[PDB]
């Protein structure tokens, strides 16, 4: 039972030291003014993506325009007053963002 084995237990969501504000271990969370459907971006957003050579058809969930990277939790990271999502990568300091999923920080 999780002392000489990892088969009897199955709690991947339970973490040792679960800090109140949930975040992604895949990287910092992002606070985007609006996450845009990467399936069908606006031509204006598609434009930026084209500038950066991003593949729209390769895109997954959402993108994020003018997004703020939340890497330092607390002052700054937990100071997101906009929409908070979990993105896989970031471009243009936040002007365009990729692989964004709506994260429930819990607070």
């Amino acid at each position: 039972k999780a002392m000489a084995d990892i088969g009897s237990t199955a709690v991947p969501r339970d973490v040792n030291g679960g800090t109140p504000p949930k975040s992604c271990s895949s990287g910092p969370v992002y606070c985007c003014n609006k996450t845009e459907d990467s399936k069908h971006l606006d031509k204006g957003t598609t434009a930026l993506l084209g500038l950066l050579n991003i593949k729209i058809g390769d895109l997954k969930d959402l993108v994020g325009l003018n997004c703020s990277p939340l890497s330092v939790i607390g002052v700054g990271g937990n100071s997101c007053s906009a929409q908070t999502v979990c993105c896989t990568n970031t471009y243009q300091h936040g002007l365009v963002n990729v692989g964004c999923t709506p994260i429930n920080i819990g607070l």
